[PDB]
């Protein structure tokens, strides 16, 4: 059977596999589950993911869980070559710290922030959480040293990264005078064919979201 | 020459490397970089790693930085074989996938809590904090299917999680009626002959540390 990915648009981790799957050429057959609606906490799904989270992949009756290790696999099994994760241990070691930076700060800090405004119905945001953004995005800043994130080469820890700061800049201004190089960063990015249809769009509608909801969770 | 790691001994990250390098049979050379005299804050260290965090392997000139990053690495590079980060995609994905869970919820949530506390002089840990962390909790304890996080062979995943929650544990009661699988992994990972040494030890004493700080920042 077709390759599967259990996903949402609106999720960045989601679009970061999206964004795989075009840089790979991969036809990904996407069937939708509804965060808002807890489709990802019904048993069905907590079957193939016990952390009922998305993205989930499922090739042929294998089930890959977390969008990091979906995109590693999708390239290892099905990339022609490995531009976008590479085999060489030194240079595939600085993709790998930069994923896990995308996890373990840039995402995490994110949904530190999004889900008080989507699941606990609040309408602010505490300016601790919005400094620990800032930091993110100056963490973030220092990493490009080059023109990506995880050197001179795009890899998948750009589109991990960019899945997430394209839905958080919506919500926690990222400005231009402190973070130049991740505006460069972003234009390169814009400059792949497939990107508005696949992050540009999903991104900003999250970042357009959380603040939607941060102005309904105060009516 | 050995490898040289730039480290802390309470820092989980930095012990889950050790861990690594224990299992993988590695001598690593220890460059103490102090957190909290801002060591690595410094020029020197910042031109090693911009994000500046420890720990950063430096393998005879090679910098690698991030403690999973150098996990692999290391169990790539220096593995006599693939048990602990296996080359097989879908084990391999499957490892992956726990190590991210450690970073994105287990370190992260961890951090959220901890961070405040040793470094910004609080002393509450509200309980939005302490929640998510207990989360954390439970969705480690619905991973545990296996012996080990990453299936039925111990990975360099369960030294990430470990690492993290023998510190976090210590501060956030983790209640054993509700976590049966976590305290039964955590046996298993207790055997291991130099556990104690490089992160029972570590895990316990973070954990000590914090609570030990909280403490001092609330008597102003
Ligand atoms: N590190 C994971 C995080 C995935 C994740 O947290 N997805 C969110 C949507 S952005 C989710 O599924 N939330 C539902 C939940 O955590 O219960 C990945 O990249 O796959
Ligand atoms: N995902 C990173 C996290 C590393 C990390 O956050 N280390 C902490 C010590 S527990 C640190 O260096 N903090 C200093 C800072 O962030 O400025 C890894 O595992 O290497």
């Amino acid at each position: 059977s077709n390759l599967v990915l259990y996903t949402l648009h609106l999720s960045p981790p989601c679009r970061a596999v999206e964004l795989t799957a075009k840089a790979l050429g991969l036809e990904l057959e996407q069937k939708t589950i509804n965060l808002l609606t807890g489709d990802h906490l019904k048993p069905e799904f907590v079957k193939l993911n016990p952390q009922h989270t998305i993205p989930v992949l499922d090739d042929n009756g294998t089930i890959i869980t977390e969008s990091h290790a979906i995109m590693i696999y999708l390239v290892t099994k099905y990339g022609k070559d490995d531009s976008l994760y590479p085999k060489d241990p030194v240079k595939q070691a600085r993709v790998n710290s930069a994923l896990h930076f995308e996890s373990g700060v840039l995402f995490a800090r994110m949904r530190f922030t999004f889900e008080r405004i989507l699941f606990f119905g609040k309408s602010d945001i505490p300016e601790d959480r919005v400094e620990y953004v800032q930091k993110s995005y100056e963490l973030l800043e220092d990493t490009l040293v080059d023109d990506f994130v995880a050197g001179p080469t795009m890899t998948i820890a750009d589109f991990s990264c960019i899945s997430t700061v394209s839905s958080i800049m919506g919500v926690v201004p990222l400005e231009q005078s402190k973070h130049p190089r991740i505006y460069a960063w972003i234009d390169r990015l814009k400059q792949l064919p497939y990107y508005e249809e696949v992050n540009g769009g999903g991104g900003t509608d999250l970042g357009k979201f959380v603040l939607a909801k941060k102005e309904e969770n105060a009516k």
